[PDB]
């Protein structure tokens, strides 16, 4: 590779980062957004105040501020859903390691409750939250009120770094390998610039996945991250091993490659860095569709890359991986639904079914409640979309499963539900092809009521090709589509994937049958589990 090649194409100028003048030839119309105006000074020159006065039937009648609130605003966690909830905004946290307070999840509740129908919220395959039904006059008060409670939304959406994902047994589980919350915090500070904006950061050509691992049980899916940390041991020092690449879209699909490379436990940020400029540097800014890292990786070689993060390390060293990590291979992936005991003597934690990870305001706030009467207030997000509750005196459990929300929010649901992942689908989202959340919980309702079984069979359904819920991780994975009835009627259907594990033993599931009638699945899922699942027929 040409030495060309190398010459960053972006300059620092007047705080904000900007593709220089030579490199603009031939870039998406997305990069065309970000350079006719900065989307970060929406949020650090405040420019969201004067914006949320226009009224938006106004706002569409310019380029500029309609792609304001269609495509800038996504850097402050803002999501119009034009198309199927028109003047509404989904939003969207950063929320590290999926935790959160009793005091923000009530916050949160009073936000969507005011929008009445129009709200509600949704826990994500990021654990992280989202809101809905928010309207752009409201948006300047709720940036306050989540600042107010120590929330930020920054960054959470488009070109930016995404959702720091860790193990949700973080500092809890008597067999974590290191708590991962440090590492995730110091992560969502340093992309947020300590929740002020961190234009060095958001103006790379596409979205970036990264996750911290802890547990044996890789409940954190390093496999399918632009960066993952595998915690590993090197020459007696504890640090990360570095996997680069991992990610998802409708053309391909890869597992995260070794970068070659160990690094000490407080280097995190340093190479998370390092590797953020290399990137946002380098990186191709044509066809969105080969945008992601991992085709910078591919172009340059991944020892290339390799040498573009080591040059931007402090003194630039950048030490090759270690021999070995400290994940364990012999490892069976652990329910964590249910009471379990904590390394904390004499407290437990619980772990509840969120069904397909949709709350109501009531619900949110009878959650705190619990949280608050027998945890430490704190309510932790899976990317599972369910909840778990710390820090519960073990002799308080007893009292704590008579409540009547565990009733709807489950510790021990049926097997099928445990493993049930959704994304948002048609009800909110404009991509999607077909309606998820609800479908799924009534077909895998009607699945479960013909079978039974005790392999932990994992199902994931996701709306278009974009493949949010992950269809690829999944025991028997559900694809939106439309396609035809016997009469040749129009009707909503599932590409079904097979062959997605997780884990060390990670495999990248594939379509197995396309075009199935939804309507059609449940016999088809049946028979699936009965005779590669070992399910019963009751
Ligand atoms: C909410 C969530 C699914 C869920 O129900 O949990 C979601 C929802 C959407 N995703 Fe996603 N994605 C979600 C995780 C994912 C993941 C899974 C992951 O991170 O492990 C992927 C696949 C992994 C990956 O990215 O490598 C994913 C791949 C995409 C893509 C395809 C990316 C690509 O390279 O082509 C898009 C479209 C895009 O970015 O161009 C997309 C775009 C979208 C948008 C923002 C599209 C739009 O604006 O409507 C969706 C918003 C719908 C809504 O109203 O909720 N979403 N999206 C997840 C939010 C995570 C978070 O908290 O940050
Ligand atoms: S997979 Fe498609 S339908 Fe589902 S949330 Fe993502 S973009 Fe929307
Ligand atoms: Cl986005
Ligand atoms: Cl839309
Ligand atoms: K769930």
């Amino acid at each position: 590779v040409a030495a060309e090649r190398l010459e960053p194409r972006v300059e620092e100028k007047d705080g904000y980062w900007i593709l220089k003048e030579q490199f603009r030839k031939g870039i998406n119309p997305q990069e065309k957004v970000k350079i006719e105006k900065e989307p970060m000074k929406l949020f650090m020159e405040n420019g969201i105040e004067e914006l949320a006065k226009i009224p938006i039937e106004e706002i569409d009648q310019s380029k500029l501020t309609k792609d304001d609130i269609d495509v800038r605003l996504k850097w402050l966690g803002l999501f119009h859903r034009r198309k199927n909830q028109y003047g509404r905004f989904m939003m969207r946290l950063k929320l590290p390691n999926g935790v959160t307070t009793s005091a923000q999840t009530r916050y949160l509740a009073s936000v969507i409750r005011k929008y009445g129908k129009e709200g509600c919220a949704d826990i994500t395959t990021r654990q992280n939250w989202q809101i809905r039904g928010v309207v752009l006059p409201d948006v300047p008060e709720i940036l306050k009120g989540l600042a107010e409670v120590g929330l930020t939304s920054l960054q959470s959406g488009m070109d930016n770094v995404r959702n720091p994902v860790g193990n949700p047994l973080a500092g809890i589980d008597p067999e974590e390998i290191v708590d991962t919350r440090p590492y995730t915090n110091l992560l969502s500070q340093f992309i947020t610039g300590n929740s002020r904006g961190n234009p060095a950061v958001s103006n790379l050509p596409r979205k970036w996945n990264p996750c911290v691992v802890g547990s044996h049980d890789l409940y954190e899916h390093p496999h399918i991250n632009d960066l993952a940390y595998m915690p590993a041991t090197k020459d007696g020092r504890f640090g990360f091993n570095l996997l680069v690449g991992g990610f998802f879209s409708a053309k391909r699909c890869d597992e995260a490659i070794p970068l070659d490379a160990w690094v000490p436990a407080d280097d995190v940020v340093p190479v998370c860095r390092a590797i953020l400029e290399a990137f946002r540097d380098l990186g191709f800014r044509g066809n969105r569709q080969k945008c992601r890292m991992m085709w910078l990786i591919d172009e340059l070689g991944v020892e290339g890359f390799r040498a573009e993060v080591e040059k931007r390390m402090p003194q630039q060293q950048l030490e090759r991986a270690s021999p070995e990590d400290l994940v364990q291979k012999q490892w069976e992936r652990r329910d964590y639904l249910g009471v379990h005991p904590q390394k904390q003597e004499g407290y437990s934690f619980i772990g509840l079914h969120i069904p397909v990870g949709r709350v109501q305001a009531d619900d949110m706030d009878e959650l705190a409640r619990l949280a608050d009467e027998y945890g430490s207030g704190e309510i932790r997000l899976t990317v599972e979309q369910n909840i778990i509750i710390p820090n519960i005196e073990t002799s308080k459990i007893e009292a704590l499963l008579k409540e009547p929300v565990l009733s709807t929010f489950s510790p021990d649901p049926p097997i099928l539900m445990k493993g049930l992942v959704a994304c948002t689908g048609n009800q909110f989202c404009g991509q999607a092809i077909i309606e998820t959340k609800a479908r799924s919980l009534k077909i895998t309702e009607e699945v479960q009521r013909q079978v039974s079984l005790t392999k932990p069979v994992r199902m994931h359904w996701t709306g278009c090709p974009n493949t949010c819920a992950q269809v690829q991780v999944a025991d028997i994975g559900f694809m939106g589509c439309l396609t035809r009835d016997k009469n040749g009627k129009t009707v909503e259907g599932a590409d079904v994937f097979l062959g997605g594990r997780i884990g060390s033993d990670s495999h990248l599931g594939e379509v197995y049958k396309k075009a199935v009638p939804c309507d059609d699945l449940v016999p088809l899922v049946v028979d699936l589990l009965v005779n590669n699942f070992g399910a019963v027929p009751r």
